């Protein structure tokens, strides 16, 4: 029965939490010194690519609301709060010479200052899609070797500025999604490969993103650790991958490599420091080498690993380009029956078991020693016919949670060492090429009247169920 | 050549300005005190009734800004700004005994100062279709004829308060719309008729409209007009009623009725101290019959008349009660396959501009009305959020509807109307009632993603060159 | 001798407080966003029902004064203080879509960090009579099962934003006046039963009132005690009953009928989930029949109860249909020319301090509460605007009176009632509903001729001096 599931079903130390990204919730993109990232520009130079032609300007405005958001999560009565700094933010130019913005500085110390003062854990992540417009526009940002050492400076200054308080950090957030929908189906900033190249392109943002992050671990194991005493590690886009047909050997492998070409080629590199084989085999020429030096830097960069989940798929054996790189056909049905029902979003499959499984795999597969799940979350239904009263009753998230944390607890029993987890999101926020349509909140934004937020059923749960 | 029209085409006391209402651009909704309206009251509980589910509450936040639409309003450079007041600012409960709110008079004030203050005339109408939440509960709004005497008290606050400054004052905007969607289609608050009876609730609540509005009009002409020399008026609904067939006898008959139930309605009265003939004759025991004391109230109650225009129709004689069916008249757009006009970014507004000469000569034969006002007249854009703003501020459609209408004026004037003055509809993007945000009006764009940023269209530039001083 | 009770005549974990209510002490009546309730309404288009003619609108400003009120009880030097929310203040609209007032919010979350900061332990009553306006137009309030649904939205709000802090919650308070001088004398908000019914309405609101409190009570159990770990109860209205002859069956029976009317009307459906016997034999049909599931989640709903406590009265059995005539009884002051007791200042309480004693027994052996408080206990000085302060503060009367009911309690206490704490109401002397402000109950004196100061009487210093810390 999930749903019963509850603090007394973890130990003590187990860390509940909720999660937000700058470019999603802050607004403020002008505002105390924050220069542009690729998001403001794609968001204004092509409002075509996002529903309802919106962008984060304002968002919900939790840059001016983050006192709000502080005291919301003080009576959520959760552990911990997972959100990220906007780079453009604390650097308007991306690189040092473009100035440090003491301002954008103060808003990160004071928000920091406000969630210890009431007894949460910042869980505090480098990089969440926001590039600096102005590394963007220099170099190509993560198409170039230079975004390396533009992101160890950066890190660098968070680690001097906050590393005192903050003592859990994340280098990058969803590197996959970044590469993917960035360089491979152009759908999210910098808008490429639908001028770009999706057989490509792809590999080397996603080869540059390793590198920063190796880069920016190391930085922070040999220069901040011993001082600061915090955890270092990165978030990964998970979905769930089943053969089609079970008993199909062709579909097993298939499987496994959709695994491989998502997470493996992120998790791969961070384990023995090389990619998958099986992307090796299919890639060829056009995935890139590590050099010696580079693979001893990876091997091990990290002190935790995140995980984020949401979905699954059954998966079959099928210019160059990423999507047909995979060889595999993916399904979501075996004889009418789809693996599980749609929540808001149509690409959003319930499949609560594919969580369990995911992380089973992942100590498996990778023998990571410490888990978090970074985020795992389901979108409201669409329809603005709906007062605040009815909007607030959030069933299907209610389940949806409990089945999923239920889940959690059994890969914890079968051994995976999980030591939290964090709904995706605390607020109703900017859900990229999607906009505002798009709520995954427990926390409810009332975009009508100044973003107020009210608690949706799901974060009354929340707080009763686990609050320490 | 309508496009070299310009301010030189008028005499020189001739007024140019813009307009807004208060619940369309404020905000503020629970902020400084105020109490709701029946249009806080609609959008919140019946928000499908809406497109996209949305409200007043923020608006474009004009309740703030203000001074932000000052200074917008002196770099636009036209005399005059066009505003209403909520009702229920001032007066949270609707009555006296609901209290007085001094922020609310605090900010009608300031923004009446600022206006003054950079040689802006504010042209105010009380009454913009936000009634008073507490009223509309207590005994039904304009349903009852206890609006009347609130209206009145609410009225005279209002002469007491600012009538040192504001010298043109308007009892009512567009009361047909106000009466035809609250009470007939129940499309707009409060959402009856469509428990309500489209038959017989228009007619009471219109009824009302015209006591309210002569009973102000004789309260500001005996109580305030000697001591503070401003003039008092009132805004109406027109739309152009063309004959579908121009040699038709029977479609000239089905026009004019048409005019009769849309504008004779709440014209009639005021000229004659009566309902339009046909109104009698097709309403029957529906329509409500006024006093002696109630006509001679009426007759003559306004020192201008206001009109607001858009669009035009073809009419023809039609093929249980409701309004709707008892105007007898079915609207056509098009005579073999040519519509009256194109398109704005609205299906329903259809661009006529001889329409507006039309219906001023209309009104000063009909009515002999001795000084009128065009309060409103503007088009919407096309609908796309696909557009940046150096996209979306070139307003060609508007800019071309603006110079044509003017036109229109100008040629009415030489017609013999005395027309004093003209408003674009309007100086923001804003609310459009049943519409949502998706329909701009403004000749200043609106950045609904960015803290509603005022950024002039191409109109509001031309507008300001060809317009200003 | 009652003159040395003191605080070790007691547990050491015994409670001691003070109370008041939102809208007798708070004014900002309109301000920092608060929605009207029926008592704004009630005072403002009724003030002949209020002695004096006055309102709330002021009261005595603990709305901008609450600082002053948090250090005078920290002065006082007592363990608690119970207050009430404003449901308006909160939510203006009464239900969500009315708007959520985060300034109403601010303000009892002011109020509670001020208690907490200086050792006081907030006790905090949802709901003390002022239902929102909005409801009591939309749908008629309590007279609504709509009611329900609404009151648990916001005990739900109150619950997440205070429930980290608060631990003492009450969902109602004197349910039983509410009902009755609301809905059968007409002499309280929303002024109905004097367009109303004394012998169905006062019925149904008490059902709803009944239904609101299981429900927001099951809502607290189930969805915020275990994450809160708060109480949550209810406070009754309470007389006590004596049977006019000592020695007569019929009086004993009328007396206990009198009882299960005021008392056990509440009291029955939380102990067995439904109505007293007497109720359903003398009230019949009128009387509203709670669903299985309906008794189910009244029985056992709560974690304490409170009990109000101030006069008795003697009674006897009695010599269209209403309320007070369903009880089949007459009241007594007098036994052969002798009252019950003296009167305060106030006609109808007669000081008899046996009856508080007699009371928590009674409650004790009929219903089987197993935690119980005394929330209000307390009495009104003699009207008389000639007293300069010095005299007025020497409150005798109320000294001995608070001293002979503390007395009492710990008698009860003696008997086997488990009392966990005592509430003298009041703090402040405030607005005291039909009878204004000429009724002072407050252990702390207000000068009303200058900004409400706030001066202890004789009263709170002895409670201080006895009761502290």
């Amino acid at each position: 029965d999930a749903t019963r599931i509850s603090r007394s079903d973890f130990p003590a130390d187990f860390i509940m939490g909720t999660g937000s990204s700058a470019y999603q919730i802050e607004g403020g993109a002008r505002d105390g010194g924050r220069g542009p990232s690729i998001w403001d520009t794609f968001t204004h130079r092509r409002p075509d690519m996002i529903r309802g032609g919106t962008n984060g300007d304002v968002a919900v405005d939790s840059y001016h609301l983050y006192k709000e958001d502080v005291n919301i999560l003080k009576n959520l009565g959760l552990d911990a709060y997972r959100f990220s700094i906007s780079w453009s933010r604390v650097l308007p130019g991306g690189r040092l010479s473009g100035g440090v913005n003491k301002e954008g500085i103060n808003y990160y110390n004071n928000l920091i200052d406000g969630l210890l003062a009431n007894g949460i854990k910042p869980f505090v992540t480098l990089f969440h899609w926001d590039v600096p417009q102005a590394l963007e526009d220099e170099y190509g940002g993560f198409l170039s070797p230079r975004i390396v050492d533009d992101f160890c400076e950066y890190a660098e200054l968070c680690f001097w500025e906050f590393g005192d308080r903050v003592k859990h950090w994340m280098t990058l957030n969803e590197p996959w999604t970044f590469s993917v929908h960035g360089y491979a189906t152009g759908l999210y900033a910098p808008g490429r490969g639908r001028t770009g190249n999706p057989g490509t392109e792809p590999y080397w943002v996603t080869h540059h993103l390793l590198l920063a992050h190796a880069a920016a671990v190391e930085l922070y194991k040999n220069k901040f650790q011993r001082g600061q005493e915090g955890q270092i590690g990165i978030s990964h886009a998970t979905q769930w991958m089943e053969p089609w047909d079970e008993n199909s050997a062709s579909d097993v492998e298939a499987a496994a490599r959709a695994l491989d070409f998502m997470l493996g080629w992120f998790m791969e590199p961070i384990t023995s420091g090389d990619y998958p084989k099986s992307m090796k085999k299919f890639v060829g020429s056009r995935l890139p080498k590590f050099s010696p030096e580079q693979s001893k830097m990876l091997k091990g960069s990290y002190d935790f690993v995140g995980l984020n989940y949401y979905t699954a798929s059954y998966v079959t054996n099928a210019n160059f380009s990423y999507n047909t790189d995979i060889h595999v056909t993916y399904e979501t049905d075996r004889n009418g029956v789809p693996i599980g029902p749609q929540s808001g979003s149509d690409w959003l499959l319930i499949y609560p078991e594919g969580i369990r499984k995911i992380l089973v795999y992942t100590k498996k597969t990778y023998n990571v020693p410490l888990i978090y799940v970074t985020e795992n979350g389901v979108d409201d239904v669409k329809n603005t016919n709906l007062t605040l009263s009815e909007a607030r009753k959030d069933s299907m998230r209610l389940k949806y949670l409990q089945d999923h944390i239920f889940n959690v607890r059994q890969a914890m029993n079968d051994g995976v060492n999980v030591k939290g987890y964090f709904a995706w999101s605390l607020l109703d926020n900017f859900e990229w090429g999607e906009g505002y349509g798009v709520r995954f909140g427990i926390i409810h934004i009332d975009y009508n009247d100044n973003f107020a937020r009210y608690p949706k059923d799901s974060a009354v749960w929340l707080m009763n169920s686990f609050h320490k």
